[PDB]
């Protein structure tokens, strides 16, 4: 039942279905900030700003997009990541978080980690605004609101406050489709109007590693 | 049960995710004659030559590939079809050809289509060498007739040998689908990194397009 796309096909979720390559190097120090803090808190790793800003490259496009396109991180225990991000002018719109080393997932793991998110999905429906978890969408439901209050809290610019409700009214008033492409579950929904997420799962590490949000 | 793709989702076949808009027009007679028959005996137009030639503007990438992006076309009762077509090495990996005023197909139409798919699909399956509403043997019979053309003329056959191919994916390989852009396409691969898609209109009930990697 777990659809997989083949070699044949590319999928390239929204914005970087806009994304030419002529977009410009442009630096932005509040977006600079929100990035390394959405790295810490959505990603997880421990870098410091000294150690990410000389790295969060963004690139501008006169479409009003900015792109970080494949910054390549190491962990202190060796694990290689590559982040990519994209802000539109409805802020954070695309966030990954890819460790490079993980391993292959079997069709069993894969199926497994599709039931399993069925049943978070499940779970979240019958309590969505819970009051110490597995869940896949607790967790990254608090990542996203831990993000929103430190930006908030540093007064800084909140790129993804302004998000939240979409992202969580979405997964609970649309139907929940998946598909599996390059050994993540991109878990999908929608609305009538055109707004549209993907949510992508992680079968190795059990959770969110990004998303991709289109109003 | 048929995946549909959300408005977040771009999905490119090969060799598309390859374009990169810095390809340069170059006119090649043999790549514009094969095209141009392409067009009328897989997509199925009555354009003569002389409507097509000054339209088929391929543009070649270092790569070794050859674009043509959206040529648009108007059929004499009034149809606007994109054309999109591309070669590499081992000749047209891409075509389609689309109408641009169809219907949406409702739910159920798409439920229907993929039904009838697999319908068309077994019978195949038992009969793969044998007048016919059969997508498989329609398409198949398409390139076949382009293949003999191109023979006639005495210029380079484009798709003879990746006619062997795809029809020995649909043979062998699993059937899976999913549905993009009001079409269902059906998707085949095997474990040597070799992967098709064939692009059915639930509308016009057959394959208008199709993309090979090897």
């Amino acid at each position: 039942n777990l659809l997989y796309l083949n070699s044949g096909e590319e999928l390239n979720l929204y914005p970087w279905n806009l994304y030419t390559g002529q977009e410009q190097e442009l630096f932005e120090e509040e977006i600079v900030s929100f990035a390394a803090n959405s790295v810490r808190i959505l990603g997880g790793g421990s870098w410091t700003d000294e150690e990410l800003y000389p790295l969060i490259k963004f690139r501008y496009s006169g479409q009003d997009l900015r792109f970080l396109k494949d910054m390549a991180l190491t962990e202190k225990d060796g694990r290689r990541y590559l982040v990519n991000m994209a802000l539109d002018p409805n802020g954070l719109c695309y966030f990954s978080y890819v460790n490079q080393d993980e391993r292959e997932a079997t069709a069993d793991e894969m199926d497994q980690a599709l039931g399993k998110l069925q049943e978070d999905w499940e779970k979240f429906l019958s309590d969505p605004l819970p009051a110490k978890t597995d869940n896949a969408f607790y967790m990254f439901f608090m990542r996203c609101q831990m993000l929103s209050d430190q930006m908030r809290k540093e007064q800084y610019s909140d790129y993804i406050g302004d998000n939240l409700y979409t992202i969580w009214e979405l997964v609970l008033k649309s139907e929940f489709t998946s598909l599996s492409y390059d050994n993540h579950i991109y878990a999908m929904y929608s609305n009538d109007g055109g707004t549209s997420m993907v949510l992508i799962y992680s079968p190795i590490e059990e959770r969110f590693v990004g998303f991709s949000l289109k109003y």
